[PDB]
């Protein structure tokens, strides 16, 4: 930490504060994450795992600094998060080819994490990072299980209904909501509490039953008393997404995590037949 000059705070989350910083020796510009708390021996090994987990679409973890009984993670710096890019692109929308590129690339990262049994668990526009060359990368995970107002908007229903051992399918759910948001320019499920989140999901997708989701009615926080809403058609939920986009989105948004599409199969969905890598117009 002596080795870095902080340039500016660029974020804050569950696990710490993030600064853009410069290596005082070598002039490298990095993102420096100070982990909020001795460090436990099992976060140390979980972090060692992450350092090896490298992929073009995963933010690179450069160095792990466990000194004076604090933890710092030194990451490559990316110049913009997708939340800011979405906000900046609100008048016209992000062009479809660019949405499709990003969704393709994020599935590719997720496919890689998931083959390694690593889950993100908290995907959101603020955790997705872009560059001037047209890449997008997932950031700020492995953190979730390594260590043990929060946004709920991208939370899978199994998590809101009290499932303790959830699967990679929670990340596909999240990425689904995000896809929809890029296309409509509105948040799909903008909840402000756990039950508001769950009921906004229930009014759009319909209240889940044993028919759409076997097991649902015995989950910890399921209540027979939940209201009964009817599902809406995706034609109403995500115009102007074409039928291929909607076909894919419905598969990412299946109630039953085991029916929900995997990242690897999503990469083969007909939606990505004509995928290309456009260059975004970034104002930095
Ligand atoms: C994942 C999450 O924590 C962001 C803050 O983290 C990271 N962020 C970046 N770059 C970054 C750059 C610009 C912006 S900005 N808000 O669009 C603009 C100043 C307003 C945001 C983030 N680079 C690496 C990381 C990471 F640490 F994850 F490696």
């Amino acid at each position: 930490m002596e080795n870095f000059q902080k340039v500016e705070k660029i974020g804050e989350g569950t696990y710490g504060v993030v600064y853009k910083a410069r290596n005082k020796l070598t002039g490298e510009v990095v993102a420096l994450k100070k982990i909020r708390l001795g460090v436990p021996s099992t976060a140390i090994r979980e972090i060692s795992l992450l350092k090896e987990l490298n992929h073009p679409n995963i933010v690179k973890l450069l160095d792990v600094i466990h000194t004076e009984n604090k933890l710092y993670l030194v990451f490559e710096f990316l110049h913009q998060d997708l939340k800011k890019f979405m906000d900046a692109s609100a008048l016209t929308g992000i062009p479809l080819p660019l949405i499709k590129s990003y969704l393709f690339q994020l599935l590719q990262g997720l496919a890689f994490c998931h083959s390694h049994r690593v889950l993100h668990r908290d995907l959101k526009p603020q955790n997705l990072l872009i560059n001037t060359e047209g890449a997008i990368k997932l950031a700020d995970f492995g953190l979730a299980r390594a260590f043990g107002v929060v946004t709920l908007w991208y939370r899978a229903p199994e998590i809101l209904l009290g499932c303790k051992y959830y699967s990679t399918a929670v990340d596909i759910w999240s990425l689904g909501c995000i896809f929809a948001e890029m296309v409509t320019r509105r948040a799909l499920f903008p909840g402000d509490s756990e039950i508001d989140q769950l009921f906004r999901i229930f009014r759009t997708l319909g209240t889940p039953d044993e028919v759409v989701w076997p097991g649902v009615t015995s989950m910890p926080d399921y209540k027979p008393s939940f209201p009964k809403w009817a599902r809406q058609d995706f034609s109403k939920v995500v115009p102007p997404l074409d039928e291929d986009g909607r076909s894919l989105l419905s598969q990412m948004l299946h109630y039953d995590p085991n029916k929900r599409i995997s990242a690897k199969a999503a990469l083969a969905h007909p939606f990505f037949q004509d995928v290309t890598k456009p260059v975004p117009h970034l104002r930095l």
